[PDB]
């Protein structure tokens, strides 16, 4: 009989501090985890819980979930702002003598935008344009989603400035600057086009209109009045050396209206607030006083708790009681579900990944109902088979988009099924894949491999990449050693003899020489049982820092680096986890972009949705827990791959 909070796992301990938190109220509150705030929602519903903090976004989530009865009965939202109904009002602003009757009219003109994938600046203008004829299309399917956006937008407007990353993919980012460099020509500065820019953001919008000639701006009415000394909420007048008569909202109308008075708006921002099972009304004043309580005690300094669990923040945390509210009527009255649900016309882009098993399946669709609800596109949908050969055969057979491969199987992949890696997992807080390295002792005398015939090695496991692929690869690509019998060939170099685990299972008895009382690399090398240990960089813990170092065979030069800079001083890049695709259909910009807007969007907001962490007490769903992101496959490191494979096929390896 308590109010039951679900909170992600991560955050339980946050929670619990919280609850001993003293309050007036004595409402009792528990903390029920979650794996994030998507599963949350599905607890709410079942309740195994009783509410959880949701954005906007998050109620759509919830809006659709099969039968569902939730109810929006807590909005947060700012001290400043306190009755305002919606976090913000979206507004065009233009210069009073714009000649402008209808706003097919914003058709060439030079506009001002926050910057790409925010609310008034972008989401909600390309919302509420594409709703009209003379805005171009934007199902243009030789290019992605993204793509056709910011072509809309830069054959309907002559200039603009929308600054930010318009791709997560660093290198697909700066092709479309350049070849959609009209969205950057209004900026303060066009070549770069990102953030800071006095030209982008809410006020640098309104700076863009105002001193550098742009013709309309996409912003929201709070920057609007303070950019022209205006009060708003509690906040008072304020000198301003901008003159607001100058200047006008634009209404949906087609009409003006003075900055002075009310704003015309075509669609809002909705506030955050708490979600809850339609069970909780009727118990609900008591709980809306608790949570006004704890927002009010943790608004001196603000621990943990107070945004990783109660979902406030520093700016926003006036609770607000509201006329009780289904999801989807509280996004309707803002016009905010049409923005959610923005797509580009039929038919809508759909990116289907392949996933082999029903957890992996629920992951993938727990995935794409997130993705979705934050505006990333294409859509994902979620195709299983029942193996990874089945799904590499799917996305062959164009039954799948794409599908993941593991370690060496990538370009095994490609020579049967013609696919190609898209991108792959990285790792580390470097962000970086693993490497297979050659590790040695500090001081010992082998700085390039010739150094080393003659000599004794350690090796990670035969079924290894970096134990058994990138040595042997990487001799007979230098030509060290025959690419017949291999395997005999590489104990033939390390004549000295070799600790290689399983290459028992031609004559390789030289390969396990070495593996005396223990076969691990690690041991084999402190024993001075091999004069270099091929190893993962991954592994590299078992060394000591102080004493190891790696052998660069990668560098022209030769010589030795930290056991830290393997990135640099490695034998091979070792293959990660990859994701691949065919060959003729959905571009690799396609194919990457939402699962890289993922990633990144991600990456510090593992509570929303936990994309590596655990699935249902499963790991490594989709995604080994291990990434720390996701990166396009350079073409090069692909035909790498794909020249390593050719030689261990080669060796019937
Ligand atoms: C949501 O969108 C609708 C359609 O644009 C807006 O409807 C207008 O509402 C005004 C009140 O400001 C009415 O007087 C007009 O008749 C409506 N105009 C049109 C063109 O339909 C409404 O303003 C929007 N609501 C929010 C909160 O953004
Ligand atoms: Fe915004």
């Amino acid at each position: 009989s308590s109010y039951k909070l679900c909170v992600p796992a991560a955050y339980m301990k946050d929670c619990e501090q919280m609850l001993e938190v003293p309050t007036k109220s004595k409402v009792a509150l528990e903390c029920v985890p979650a794996r994030d705030r998507v599963e949350c929602l599905s607890f709410v519903q079942q309740r195994q819980a009783d509410f959880v903090p949701v954005d906007p976004e998050d109620m759509y989530v919830a809006s659709k979930i099969p039968n569902q009865d939730f109810v929006v009965f807590q909005e947060y939202r700012t001290d400043e702002e306190p009755d305002a109904p919606f976090r913000y009002e979206a507004v065009i602003v233009v210069h009073k003598d714009l000649p402008i009757n209808n706003l097919d009219q914003l058709k060439g003109l030079r506009s001002c935008h926050t910057g790409v994938n925010r609310n008034v600046g972008y989401k909600i203008p390309l919302t509420m344009l594409m709703k009209r004829a003379v805005f171009p299309k934007m199902n243009d399917h030789s290019i992605s989603p993204k793509e056709n956006e910011l072509k809309a937008l830069s054959t309907f407007f002559a200039k603009s400035c929308i600054v930010g990353k318009w791709s997560p993919d660093p290198k697909t980012n700066s092709a479309w600057k350049s070849q959609y460099s009209h969205l950057c020509s209004m900026c303060e500065h066009p070549e770069r086009c990102d953030y800071p820019d006095n030209y982008s953001g809410y006020e640098g919008a309104l700076r863009c209109l105002a001193h550098n000639n742009g013709e309309v701006a996409f912003t929201k009415v709070i920057f609007t009045r303070k950019f022209f000394g205006l009060p708003v909420g509690t906040t008072p007048a304020s000198p301003s050396n901008e003159n607001p008569e100058e200047f006008r909202y634009l209404c949906v109308d087609g009409s003006k209206a003075p900055i002075t008075g009310k704003a015309c708006s075509w669609a809002a921002r909705p506030w955050q607030g708490l979600i809850g099972h339609n069970d909780v009304l009727a118990k609900l004043a008591p709980l809306r006083e608790k949570v006004k309580q704890l927002a009010d005690s943790g608004a001196a300094d603000k621990p943990e708790w107070f945004t990783k669990v109660l979902g406030l923040s520093e700016k926003i945390h006036h609770v607000a009681d509201n006329i009780p509210i289904k999801p989807i009527d509280y996004l309707n009255k803002a016009n905010y579900t049409e923005v959610i649900e923005r797509g580009h016309g039929a038919p809508e882009l759909v990116v289907r990944l392949c996933v082999t098993s029903n957890v992996a399946l629920s992951k993938c669709r727990a995935m794409s109902v997130f993705a979705f609800s934050r505006d990333i596109r294409p859509i994902l949908d979620c195709v299983q088979e029942n193996s990874e050969d089945a799904c590499l055969k799917s996305v062959q057979d164009n039954g799948s988009d794409l599908a993941s491969v593991d370690d060496m199987r990538v370009a095994a992949a490609a020579k049967k099924y013609n696919l190609h890696p898209v991108f792959h997992e990285v790792y580390g807080e470097l962000k970086t894949p693993n490497y297979a390295v050659a590790v040695v002792k500090k001081g010992t005398a082998y700085n390039k491999i010739d150094d080393l015939r003659g000599k004794k090695s350690c090796h990670s496991s035969y079924s290894t990449f970096s134990g058994l692929h990138a040595p042997l690869f990487y001799l007979i690509n230098k030509r060290a050693i025959q690419s017949d019998h291999c395997v005999k060939n590489l104990g033939e170099f390390f004549s000295g003899g070799s600790c290689l685990p399983g290459v028992d299972k031609d004559d390789v008895s030289k390969l396990k020489k070495q593996c005396g009382s223990d076969s691990s690399a690690w041991k084999c090398l402190e024993e001075d049982r091999g004069d270099v240990a091929f190893v993962s960089s991954a592994d590299l813990s078992h060394f000591d820092a102080n004493q190891y170092e790696l052998l660069c065979l990668n560098r022209d030069a030769g010589g030795r680096d930290v056991l830290s800079s393997f990135a640099t001083c490695n034998v091979a890049m070792a293959p990660s986890r990859t994701w691949v695709a065919a060959k003729d259909f959905l571009s690799d910009v396609s194919i990457a972009h939402t699962p890289l807007s993922l990633a990144q969007m991600l990456a510090t907001r593992p509570d929303l949705f936990n994309i590596y962490g655990e699935f249902l007490k499963n790991n490594n769903v989709i995604f080994n827990n291990a990434a720390k992101g996701l990166a396009t496959t350079e073409k090069l490191d692909f035909e790498k791959f794909k020249t390593i494979h050719d030689v261990i096929s080669s060796c019937g390896l």
